[PDB]
């Protein structure tokens, strides 16, 4: 009984709404931010910090799931956000919700970073040591935003979610392509954090508040990802795609490269905008809810993730 | 033909070395006390180096060491705390910069529990069938994150990182682990804290990125939960050495003797280095292979062991 599956899937955002409407207001930018990223309005936090958000969906989790939280083995959390360097969010939401017996880790993948995490996850079931996992990808994009650039302001979101993930009897994880490459890591950078100790001497002037190369980062959606995705599916061997929620011009985009119907790009950007890590499980949690997708249906899934790195991936699965 | 091994080893610290003369000078203190407190004699710090770079020179080393060609690598893991930027990870950067262009790459949080975790990872990732070669680095620039007022920490931490080559063999190389984390006691070891300053946020919170230690609870508590996670894995006899995280040598002498195991197998490493974090570890595997103390395709039992902020803890029983 080696294999993994998703068995529960959760989603926690703050209640806190911000419009389209109240960013320009506030920034003198109207909605040609919806029409130029399919963006409506974003959630984000007032006094929640990533542990905060993460917590709620591993709370969640065991509770739809019915699990003692004495039974998970181990917790991952992608974020790029995270509260403290040390301690990592998985270990304040290891100690949050009382796992005990669980190791727990961040991993620092940018947009990719769910998709790398149930990754790594799926090996560390195959193994046979480690049978029940939480993976959350988490992020409070909000304090690292310099509010008065509108070019980024405008994009991104907080927000959480992730999946609960167990062994099983028959496959599920068919096939993945991880890739990244640092080459071009100049693209998409947040939260550089400044050496002055006494004996530093270099002035080194990169952003604590995030920096994205606009059209780079979006050229190398269109062809790299779309070439990711090729190397897994065609539209024949594929049901739904959920893709890191960065840009709807980007699913376009892909969709028509890829020749893979656009209806099964799930799409999700008008509610939540940009929240890295935590996009795709977020948009999976709301189908599964909406009931597009079903746990067990046997429908075939791809989940692809790209950002900072940079990074992409994607994984087909049987849900 | 689907087991990790490690195949190749290799360390790199910045040149600058700061000795306890001279933060003595500069913190106002004796040399004597400074030493008696660290156990420590010298450590290296950065002067225009951050983590991603010295993580490029280990990456750099073990690929000319190991006669491997960057486009051979299939994935980067770098165990850090202290990375350039929270994105792109130290692992992605130093992807790039050693041309590793068909390797994926991301960094592990585990603070000094990292590379034990990362080489865990590894293990799981070449056992899948996915990927046989890899690297794991650990790197800290620890030294950006230290008020370098208070003789009572800064004293204690040294810069620099090191890593391993893992590469897929027939015969298995990792033979069993315990990985363990109790994040009911974060409070205990903490760095690096980014205050939200957005518009909409109105919380209240002061925020030193500076770390706070709490020295006899994290004391205390190395000795008695690692001792007891070396245990469900060895015992004496099933030991030929161990490589630990180096806080402090007493740490490592309580634990030999809670442990009751031979005190000279625990190899130590923190004079000329002092406490460099995820670092620590795969700094002191790399000079015990120079020693030639520890040989690559002997059989050597080893166990690896870390521990830190998290809290974590977790100890590789691996086949050297
Ligand atoms: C030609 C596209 N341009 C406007 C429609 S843009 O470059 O300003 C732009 C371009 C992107 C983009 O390509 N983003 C990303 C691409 C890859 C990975 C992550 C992201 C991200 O936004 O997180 C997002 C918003 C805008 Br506005
Ligand atoms: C009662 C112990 N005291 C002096 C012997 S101490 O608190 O100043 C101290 C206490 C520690 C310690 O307990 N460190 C750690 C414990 C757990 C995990 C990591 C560390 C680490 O320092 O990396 C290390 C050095 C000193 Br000096």
């Amino acid at each position: 009984k080696n294999y993994a599956r998703i068995s529960c899937t959760s989603r926690y955002v703050p209640e806190n709404c911000v419009t389209n409407h109240q960013l320009s207001e506030m920034m003198d930018t109207d909605e040609w931010i919806h029409s130029r990223t399919g963006i409506s309005e974003r959630r984000i936090v007032t006094q929640e910090n990533t542990s905060d958000l993460c917590h709620q969906v591993a709370k969640q989790l065991l509770e739809k799931s019915g699990k003692q939280a004495s039974e998970i083995d181990f917790i991952l959390v992608a974020t790029v956000t995270p509260d403290f360097n040390m301690p990592s969010v998985a270990c304040q939401v290891q100690g949050a919700i009382g796992a005990t017996e669980a190791f727990a880790f961040d991993i620092s993948a940018a947009c990719s970073g769910f998709v790398y995490a149930l990754s790594m996850a799926e090996k560390l079931v195959l193994s046979g040591r480690y049978q029940t996992g939480l993976v959350i990808g988490g992020e409070t994009f909000s304090k690292m935003l310099d509010w008065t650039d509108r070019s980024t302001a405008v994009l991104f979101g907080d927000g959480a979610a992730g999946v609960l993930i167990e062994a099983a009897e028959t496959p599920h994880f068919l096939n993945e392509k991880l890739q990244a490459d640092g080459q071009r890591w100049a693209a998409l950078t947040s939260g550089y954090t400044i050496n002055e100790s006494p004996f530093y001497q270099g002035h080194k002037q990169a952003s604590k508040t995030l920096q994205m190369e606009g059209r780079s980062i979006f050229d190398f959606a269109i062809k790299d990802v779309s070439q990711n995705i090729l190397s897994l599916v065609t539209d024949e061997t594929v049901d739904y795609l959920l893709l890191h929620q960065a840009n709807v011009r980007i699913i376009d985009k892909i969709a028509r490269k890829t020749k893979i119907s656009r209806e099964k790009f799930l799409t999700n950007m008008d509610k939540y905008g940009n929240t890295s890590a935590a996009s795709i499980p977020i948009l999976l949690d709301e189908a599964v809810e909406n009931g597009t997708l079903i746990l067990g249906s046997q429908q075939r899934v791809v989940l692809t993730g790209f950002g900072g790195g940079l990074t992409w991936g994607s994984l087909l699965l049987t849900l």
